[PDB]
């Protein structure tokens, strides 16, 4: 029977009287603050269903969540948006610890940016318990807070040996968390990694899941992770804990996107076969292929020795790093044993074969692995060279044209599931970011508050074009959308801030300045001014900041007039300065050092300053800080080239005494710069083997770069060469 | 004529056509975001009035304010609430720097928690300019942000020599700022303090004005502060800058409340006569009567030598500190000069007369002063003892029973104005705090998010009574009201947190935990958990936290699991732990060290731990920090008696290497504790002559107390005695 319900109370009555075979039907509409406890007992061939009347037209908003409990249940056709769960998870396969759900299915459900507003209160979106449950054809996108998106729980035997099936799901874009805990899928936990889960994870599409280094974190036994697609995703499929796992038929399209892994092998009896990997640029534990060194003999929470890994019939095209025995050190002294790497195909366009060994690899028997002539080998036995021409098939995968060479690599029958073959047809897969300049151009004339008004009425992605004239700003400009402020004629538009802040970046705000000139002479004669800042509230979305062809002068009417000040727990997807000029500033340029509690949280992923001129700056050019020992993130990157810095950072209120102080930054590149009469660069290198290059610069009147290694000598590759000190 | 208006447009029209003698009447209701400019020109006896239709029914909310410009204006019957001023003031006697108001009157206006939500965005509530203005029968309560509540500016000679008159106002409870800049009334500034103001401040009631050390800051010449009543106010009447002032017929009822001043005499030609001071406990610069030493040569922003002070006919009853030549040091080297103290009456029942002289006091002649028999004299010439019996007259003041003795101290004619003779009779004077356990008792049972719902439905002041069982908590317990959580049988209610936060203290939230048992084993496996914390957003209300008979165990599933985490710019009125046990915690216990910018800002007024047990805490018992050189506040106060600390503070991530680290705390008492096998106590003494007592403790297996003095040698009194160091 069909049981249409239009109020929660009516839902409560229908649940009390549903029978095996009935459908409880939630009427089309918006159900705000609806905590669904769907607790019932269907039969094997007569389930009890909870469905939205029209998939796409039932929305659960506000503090809404779902919990299944009982057996033989089905939930379908709901959308969770505009809100966030009041509990630890949006969808849970249990009432609580006392009543689990088994033999139940959740299908065609959408969770779209149902993100907790506090970026670091932790939750998950899907939490699976019990046994023989299915989570299929669902759509999850835009999780911006701490916490893995979907987890299989194993906390009781009831939930173990579960044979859960997780298939045909759209695991859509997850922005960078800027901390640890941004996994998309976790199966089990270190404390239960020795139990057998038997989870099948098949035919899912992972579309730019960029939350952290582990996309999938396997932490239990005998799971099968097969036939998935990982598209431009920053991270890896990591067999972190647990033995006896099968990783087959997966496809990785990194497209050369920065920091794409990766199958990471740890522990024992893992089977890695018939996987196709292409365009992966990740390195170290994010490499395209990684066989770890273990710790012997601990201790569930530590990585154990790789033992009886079988690694066969994989294809690796333009994979920049294949790492054997990676992580080797005093704790990770257990090199691989009893393994086999057979019939793989490695093709690499830039000379090398990407392989690097960090310990004895005699524990891996290599046999019948093909690589291309130009690809210089790193291992003698097990790898031969040949002339390959790779040609793309109708399935989208590359293969040797020689039919002899097709006993190497993946089978020609691999059909990677398509992005349009997962999720729900009735909910659109969209781009997560508004592109700059994607809207309309809007002419703005000078005056009083004309910049304020043009912003309030612009639509997201528009471009404000400033005619010639002066622009006085006596109201703080708040940015809650993607906006470019361009000058019609470069340098002909002059903005005069009149308040302690000129531009506050808010949730959904992203800013490009292009050709503007800022004279801060008329700012409030007070200390602490911040020309540009994020909202001082905790944010929920990352933000983008580009500054091109712009000039910013006279931030000096009182002390500590900062150019950019990031708020606590804020995160810039990138901050980029280009062909811009700065003169006379009494405070710091970029304050990205706010996360002082040393948990691995940082404020920016890519800071880039190129072709720009900074003169008379009392504070630092950048204070960037990522404290602690976490190795789950990839940033910050700091890249600064072709700039001229004069009289920078000598100020007395600059306690760093540096013109750049980078603590915990993981990629540094300072090339072809001028550091005239300034304070020195200071690095404080931490965990994770950070890579630093400072080559080709002038240090006239500025001391030499200073390297403080707080974790020596743990792999930190620093190359400070090619500079001339005067 | 009466011009009733119902909209701002209709208000503008009524103002254009109004003439001397008319009344612009704002219609009853709520006027949101109404920035009122009331500029007009009345006549000496035909004023132009702006007034609410019914006093008590016209509300200006949101971003509203009031400016007065012209002459012979009157504003009356308005209530500012539910918002804050979008400029520098809520009420201002000027349009701007060049159009002021004179001969104008603000009367019967209420400002009630119209506080800017960001504690350290500074505004004032009332700003007077011009001449011959009046501010009377008003009601100001609940200003929670930096900035004097009301000031009289002398920016120009147009605003000097004003004879302004400020009378019959209720200056109601102002909470402890936790910082400099929480004065109630300021009359001038330092730079203008040599101009005469002739402002009269009379018949006002200051009720728990606890913003900072200065209740009133006089910084002008020839003002007259008389017939005011200061009730349980934690501050002083300070003659900061400016000469020729008279302080007379004032009444101070301290009621023995902590940190009650005080008339502080600085500068020249000050008359202090016929004031009644009783039950004042303040000391150093917040003493009941303070005669400062000055700076001799001799700028304006500098306290100048006391010269020709007249201090006569005052009555001081249980005034614990009367400090002569206070502040004497190398810069403040000019002792009082040409002054006189006559016919005062000191009656103290604590063995002493409370007098301390810190320098040569021959520049003060004493004549005909009386003291009770039991008080040990500190001066003999000009003082004479007698048998004194004090009876309380019907004006509420104590007078000698002997007629012979009535020529010392205050006149019997004084009539101190009551609390019910100020403000408006149509707006209530309520209590600023809800008392714990003032509400009703609500029984609670376990366990399906049972505690969360009991909190949702409770009313402020209520007492939840947890029946025996387990309370599994999957939602954050957010408190926006005063509330007690009691176990019906101590230790029989067990609370299992399952989130990174269990309890969030929000605005208006205040918590007592009595007899609860918390086991946190099931918290999320992630670093940085906090069992209890303030909101991470900006907090407007101070909070109170009391923890009794309660046990908190197993906060150790991952590193840095703190028990209490204070949020930036938050402030605890007190934190009180009594008879409680804590076990196995990897983070700190009380993180009260968040204000690292060294501006005088702190996080707690009283931290007290007593009769309690902590074992296996890797972080500190407390990290409480107040940096800089500000001397405007009174705390923190840290008191720890009769505890047993075991295996505390030795954790690798405790950068303090301390078990207790107090920087800038002003009163410290560690007595009869056991510090077994722990990191040491570490004091970092700052300014303010702080007082420290470490007596009777066993430091077994723990280094002795470290004491660092950032400012030796100041008056820092430190008494480390009677401890056993094994
Ligand atoms: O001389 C010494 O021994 C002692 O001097 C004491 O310092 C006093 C000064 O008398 C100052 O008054 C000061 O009060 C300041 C406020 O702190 C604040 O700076 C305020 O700011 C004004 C600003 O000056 C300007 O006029 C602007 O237009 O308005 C601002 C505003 O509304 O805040 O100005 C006050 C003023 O000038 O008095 O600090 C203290 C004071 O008593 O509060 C004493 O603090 C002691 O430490 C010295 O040893
Ligand atoms: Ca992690
Ligand atoms: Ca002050």
């Amino acid at each position: 029977a069909d049981l249409l319900v239009k109020t929660p109370e009516a839902y409560d009555q229908a649940l009390k009287k549903a029978k095996p075979g009935d459908d409880i039907i939630l009427a089309n509409g918006t159900w705000r603050d609806f905590e669904v406890l769907f607790e019932a007992k269907g039969n094997e061939n007569k389930p009890i269903t909870l469905r939205g009347q029209t998939p796409g037209k039932v929305f659960l908003t506000g503090q809404s969540n779902l919990r299944l409990a009982g057996e033989h249940l089905i939930v379908s056709g709901l959308v969770f948006k505009d809100g966030y769960t009041p509990t630890g998870e949006v969808i849970a396969f249990r009432r609580n610890k006392d009543v689990l759900a088994s033999h139940s299915r959740v299908t065609q459900v959408v969770i779209d940016n149902f993100s907790n507003p506090e970026k670091f209160e932790q939750d998950s979106w899907v939490m699976v318990y019990g046994r023989h449950n299915r989570f299929d054809h669902n759509h999850l996108v835009g999780k911006r807070n701490k916490g893995v998106t979907m987890a299989v729980r194993l906390t009781t035997e009831s939930s173990q040996q579960n044979h859960h099936r997780i298939d045909h799901n759209y695991f859509g874009p997850r922005p960078i968390l800027g901390s640890n805990g941004g996994e998309t899928l976790r199966i089990g936990t270190s404390h239960h990694s020795l139990t057998d889960s038997f989870t099948l994870v098949e035919n899912n599409y992972f579309d730019r899941c960029n939350g952290e280094v582990e996309i999938i974190s396997n932490k239990s036994g005998k799971n099968s992770i097969r036939n998935n697609v990982f598209f431009e995703s920053r991270g890896t499929l990591t067999l972190a804990h647990g033995n006896g796992n099968i990783v087959e038929n997966n496809v990785f399209f990194g497209n050369g996107v920065d920091h794409t892994g990766g199958i990471r092998v740890i522990n024992r009896d893992q089977i890695i076969r018939n996987n196709y990997l292409e365009g992966l640029t990740g390195y170290r534990f994010g490499s395209g292929l990684t066989v770890m060194n273990g710790v012997p003999n601990s201790k569930i929470n530590r990585y154990h020795q790789v033992d009886n890994a079988l690694i066969e019939n994989n294809t690796l095209v333009n994979v920049e790093h294949i790492q054997f025995a990676a992580g080797s050190d005093k704790e990770r002294s257990a090199a691989p044993i009893n393994s086999n790497m057979n019939n793989n195909l490695i093709v690499n366009d830039q000379g090398t074969d990407g392989i690097t060994a960090f310990d004895d690899i005699s524990g891996i028997k290599f046999k019948d692995n093909l690589l291309n002539q130009d690809a210089k080998p790193s291992i003698n036995k097990g790898f031969e060279q040949a002339d390959i021409t790779m040609q793309r098939h109708d399935n989208g995968l590359l293969y040797p044209e020689a039919k002899t060479q097709q006993k190497y690599g993946v089978s020609t029958q691999l059909e990677p599931i398509g992005k349009d073959e997962v999720g729900v047809s009735w909910y659109p897969k969209v781009e997560p970011d508004v592109a700059f300049g994607s809207g309309k151009h809007i002419a703005v004339s000078p005056g009083d508050n004309t910049l304020f008004d043009a912003i309030a009425s612009a639509e997201t992605g528009d471009v404000l074009v400033l005619q010639a004239g002066e622009y006085w700003v006596s109201k703080i400009l708040s940015l809650d959308k993607t906006l470019t402020i361009r000058a019609q004629e470069k340098g002909s538009a002059v903005i005069f801030p009149q308040r302690s802040t000129l531009i506050e970046i808010n949730n959904k705000g992203n800013l490009t300045l292009d050709g503007v000139y800022v004279d801060a002479t008329n700012a409030p004669d007070a200390a602490g001014n911040t020309l540009i800042r994020t909202t001082r509230l905790p944010m929920q979305r990352n933000y983008r900041l580009a500054i091109k062809n712009s000039t910013f002068e006279n931030l000096d009417i009182n002390h500590s007039y900062h150019f950019f000040d990031a708020g606590n727990r804020s995160f810039a997807d990138y901050i980029e300065v280009q062909d811009s000029q700065f003169k006379h500033i009494t405070g710091d340029l970029f304050r990205l050092n706010k996360e002082t509690d040393d948990l691995g949280i940082y404020n920016v992923e890519y800071l880039t300053i190129e072709n720009s001129n900074v003169s008379d700056l009392q504070g630092a050019i950048a204070k960037v800080y990522r404290g602690g020992t976490d190795e789950s993130t990839f940033g910050p990157h700091v890249v600064m080239n072709n700039n001229i810095f004069n009289e920078v950072g000598k100020g007395k209120r600059n306690k760093s005494a540096a013109s750049l102080i980078l603590h915990g930054t993981q990629v540094n590149k300072m090339t072809t710069n001028e550091f005239n009469n300034s304070a020195p660069i200071i690095f404080e290198l931490t965990v994770g083997e950070p890579k630093t290059w400072v080559t080709g610069n002038v240090f006239e009147g500025t001391p030499e770069p200073v390297v403080r290694d707080l974790f020596p000598l743990s792999g930190a590759t620093t190359t400070i060469s090619g500079n001339t000190v005067l």
